[PDB]
């Protein structure tokens, strides 16, 4: 039942985003929890968060973030474990802010950076899936699955 | 026998993507390293993409510039999780890159890394931070190479 | 009877748009076939239609997509053909993600591309009516007429 | 005969341009290079563009950097595909040059290719691509235009 | 009657921006002529119309047009005249694709270019103004209180 | 006496502004060229621009970089038309510039020219079209001028 | 009950951005004025505000303006006093015109730039209350409290 | 002791915070310049900004550059004012440095100054500008450096 993907995000505005994320690990019968964990407002828990995490037994963390999208970062700066990044819409720029604060991070501490908004979500859940599906061959067999049926499910043409 | 396959669309893009390669050396994670063009090349790149996992690849590094189909189409191919390197193009200074790498709609990831030699270098290291989860001295490895990162900054500029 | 343009985009979502496309080449008499091929969930389908797309009697390829869109220049990279690209406008990036991914083609590969959204799609299906003209004499005085009728059509003065 | 027209706005774009002249001779491509300002001579380019296909031309390659019209004010006066190909500009790269060609509304296409010189090399090869639908012994040189290109991909990066 | 400011657009749609500068030149008593002149769809009656400007007794064109915006810098190519553009604003790109196909003006043909939008048109008027009011000096007491009175009528607060 | 006054924000933005004055003077057009800057000396500027119209100046052309306050505020204070040329910056490459510069409200205009020296050439060139409007002898220098542009465009480039 | 920081705007269109600094002086009781002044149609207004700012026993300015917003920097050329610039957001350019406008000052003249919008309002009331509590006791404890309870008030999980 | 703490994330960035340093020399205001990254030492951070205060400290000015978290997480862990400066990157030019920092959500501020140079001498003159509003000395200096400016500005530029 222990959570081996932490879904953490900024704020509670970040869920309807984020959500897409929880819906496709829980889809995949990948156990993780899901938290709220504000780089600006509560550094010390992501901190903690962050530190932790490993010793934890989590495998991945699957961060979202808005605007000046520091949590993904930050969260990478304090944990060896592989740190995925959702570049969550923001209001003004549309998620430019958002997506350049993670995914231009300086040599030596990476993120690795999906779309920005749900899509990104979507595909931070499924990075996280094919990681874990590395060692974990029933999830393999699940994944292989899903991707194939994604596949076979593609029209063939348009409604016109 | 190769891990994680280093993946470039052109001879120009390894000024780039080397810094993977000697990252990958440094942890002494057994790699390959080639050419392969999504748009010159597409046979190739399917073929590469298609049968990773089955020679024992578990992480591909793409890098590619300007409309940078590589890392996505290898994505559409693998199971395996693919990480994307934006090359800095010479016009657009790799924002061409980035947007067509990192805006892969749901369903096939790619995992984007910064525009240029940093984004070479952590797709390295997030390889590294992957292979990790599941060998031990690997992880201890890259445990040593965080700690000297972190170690090593020093506390006041030279002049 | 047999279709001398394909149009392919990436999914449904696209239709709103390529639909521009498709309506022009009917107007213009030009037969074409109208397909769904993802790049990025179907790339053999993709593959096997850019391939085959020549034998089958195709002269021109309009591919539209959205964000990371790939599609038309996977279809240039199989296919001797002149492919034509509409980048479909996208939500977050307004389609200047869709536009970077297509026109940004390396030298080798050519994607001849429009204007993103419906603009885009209407002008990809004249520009094939362009090329087709150059061999087909009657399709060349229809689209005489209607490129003289455009220019006549246009008010001298607006409803102020 | 010429049956490809590569106008461009001034004899700064012919770095870029020359790109598109040299591709098309590669393949035997009878061509006219031209200077043709939309700004500075208008009335040059109307003739031009108003003349090319009873002239015998084909396709029309228009190149030009900044608020670049030439390539749509061409179309606006010929009937025959026009493709356009968007000059570096020095401030802003070419950005200004891009949207500016590849904008146009619906009504008067412009087939847009990349910023620079890989848009003129691409512009020279569509042009092929068009021509070669009616002439088949240039749809051959094509061919093995596109098949060497593939071939002669590397397999891996030199250091 | 005769007027000595026109006001030129690629399209009805720009109407809804350019009838800003109709309505000021009005109210300053500028009498001018308000045309739709398409660079694209209408190149020749674009040649005609600004060739003939001059010695149409015109004195500045206020041209606005958006997306691929060529027609104020086409017309200032045939007109000696000052020529002011106007950015229309455009659906995907907000415009930003019309302002810089108007601004960047190669050295040699200028357009004194205004803010995208109705901003712009209503500037693109009053800049006009200040030309045609240099030698015009009943017009130029009429833009004097026009100014003042502008400054006046600033509030000092904000209805909080 | 001077009829176009030339201000720039810093001896900096000479290299570019400097095409502006070259113009006015192969168009003996009478000016005065001059350091201003909105930032480091606005009395300097309110009092410019307060007494442009009383000196006897038409138009004002204004050029300056990064967060271009000049011609804008320069506007706010004359009735006379201001002109303004985005000096191009080092990071932002101008779009910093242009941006401060085009977009004033509705009320205070500013005709924004292109980004560096064309820009500053144009809006010299857009004075001078102006100043013809009620100077003959110099329309005619003015109608010389385009004519002579346009004659000197090559037909074709030099290799 | 002596203002020591001011609020001005360009306009009243501001007011719905810049309500919100004011909201956020009032709750830390920092006494203040609130004022429309514009760069562009009161520029006496404005030199006499900044200059006199300082011996009315002003100790900070927030300066809000949207499109080429000049308010923030022409006030800074004037005072001795820090100001603080917050961007409007503007409808076609999403408030970067805004953002550039302000940030961008040249060396010797800065303006403290915040978010653009709402964000940078409240930010603006934040970073000026910061400053005066270098010197204000009671504020500082007041700062301090506000802070904490920001912290100690996020969420630890979305409401999924 | 120090009343100014200027933090970078690398020596790669002192190029640019080396004005901030000058320019408080400049003015007398003691302060004390060190490398601090946010990446990469983050737990140095945490303890930097959280005793920031505590030690006296009344200003921090932060620079760093790309994903630039450097001045949002300072201000996470102090209540002292923070000014960030936007080193200017390679590929983007600052963009991403002056988005990361800018754009802090309500709640937590930076006082952001512009991309490079001009923005690390200017979080300078605005940290001496804060704290003179409680040192009349500082405040005179203050003054004399700002005048100084102003009556520097040439009136015409130099060929």
């Amino acid at each position: 039942s222990a959570p081996v993907v932490g879904i953490i995000m900024g704020s509670q505005s970040d869920w309807e985003t984020m959500r897409h994320a929880d819906a496709l690990l829980t889809e995949l019968e990948i156990p993780h929890e899901t938290l709220i964990v504000s780089a600006n407002r509560t550094p010390d828990r992501l901190a903690d968060y962050a530190r932790t995490a490993a010793e934890r037994g989590l495998n991945v963390i699957i961060a979202g973030a808005g605007g000046a999208a520091h949590l993904p970062g930050m969260c990478a700066a304090w944990t060896r474990l592989p740190v995925l990044g959702v570049p969550v819409e923001s209001r003004a720029l549309k998620g430019m802010d958002s997506l350049l604060s993670i995914v231009q991070m300086p040599g030596g501490v990476p993120v690795g950076t999906l779309a920005i908004g749900a899509s990104g979500a979507k595909n931070a859940a499924l990075l996280a899936a094919s990681i874990l599906a590395l060692y974990n061959p029933a999830l393999a067999a699940r994944l292989e699955t899903w991707r194939a049926l994604q596949t076979a499910s593609v029209p063939n043409s348009p409604i016109t």
